[PDB]
């Protein structure tokens, strides 16, 4: 038995099961199965501990895996490790994964802007709305910080800037990873079986 | 898009994982690569909450798993969760898996039962070692008592029934398991890409 070659076949094997879990993460934030969800993430972040080396592609995947469970955890540690809150460090690895800066990413990058200010005010914590508008700001500036000190958290820039509306731009993009990886090995060997009893 | 096929596709490949990371997981077991396994076992563990309903042959699979778990811990939250030592819990497991109790099966189940005491005499607790002996035992009991109470660690019944001897007998039974396992679809999958290449 050659270790070497054993090894190998290991991270192959990794590499599949990383695009099925993706695949399989995309579908719960979409379908808001939120155990699911969090079952299949904690089996992705194990899973890419037996890779050393990741390709573009496989970056791309870790860091879209990472940037989905920021977003799911953006209305609930994790504060005393980074210093900011789960919608601060979904903004953060948004603006780094290699991707096209299109429409769709700045309308994206702005909805978490607002709602990672929004959700510490849905939540009573207005203190700690202006740290994250501090933090993140650090068109109009003194009118969100006033908005934030007046408690107005229905104000109509709230209203239009909605979680509602994050979710469903968040989702519309899930929806693009979720084609692109549609054939991939693992998921298409699945539905292979289960298509043949059936 | 059925999700009850999808949710059945995901089924499948958390099959395939299982096995995958068995495999793995006995490997390095039988190498002696403590963080392999430790990241194998935390993907494993990780992988089969995906699975609500198990057959008896990966029943049989997540028990080989569990077990190899609780020997690697044998020297090492738990003591307050279980009540018992990693060895104690390794011999709990060992007693109710649905095998054969053939030679193999009773000279293992012995080791670790001398083992389960020997670790705490090696590790300096022979408060605790009396404790585990009380627990087991709880041919010759009130001898294997006055040992512990005379610390007597390399007495010539702790040297033949030793940790050594314990860990090759159980590498034994684990080339079994990976032979028998060595055919499994995605190992075998894995192999035939990193052959292509070589
Ligand atoms: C590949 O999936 C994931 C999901 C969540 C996390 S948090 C982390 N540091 N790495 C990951 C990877
Ligand atoms: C940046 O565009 C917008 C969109 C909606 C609203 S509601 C409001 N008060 N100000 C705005 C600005
Ligand atoms: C399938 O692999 C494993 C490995 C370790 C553990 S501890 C536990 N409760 N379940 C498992 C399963
Ligand atoms: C159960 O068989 C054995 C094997 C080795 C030894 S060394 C000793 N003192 N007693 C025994 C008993």
């Amino acid at each position: 038995e050659d270790a070497g070659l054993v090894a190998e076949a290991e991270a192959v094997a990794a590499g599949w099961m990383l695009d099925f879990l993706c695949l399989s993460l995309c579908r719960a934030f979409r379908d808001g199965r939120s155990e699911d969800f969090r079952r299949t993430r904690n089996s992705a972040e194990a899973i890419i501990h037996g890779l050393s080396s990741l390709t573009a592609c496989q970056l791309r995947t870790i860091y879209i895996c990472q940037f989905l469970t920021r977003i799911a955890a953006g209305k609930t540690q994790f504060e005393n490790d980074e210093r900011i809150t789960p919608l601060e460090s979904a903004l953060m690895i948004w603006g780094s994964i290699e991707k096209e800066h299109d429409k769709l990413h700045e309308e994206i990058q702005n909805l978490i802007k607002i709602q990672a200010i929004a959700v510490c005010m849905e939540n009573g914590n207005f203190k700690e709305a202006e740290e994250v508008f501090e933090r993140i700001f650090g068109p109009f500036k003194s009118k969100l910080l006033m908005i934030i000190s007046q408690k107005d958290t229905f104000h109509s820039f709230f209203q239009h800037f909605s979680y509602n509306h994050m979710m469903e731009k968040i989702k519309s993009y899930v929806n693009y990873v979720l084609s692109e990886k549609s054939s991939t090995f693992l998921m298409k060997a699945a539905a292979k079986v289960v298509e043949s009893k059936r």
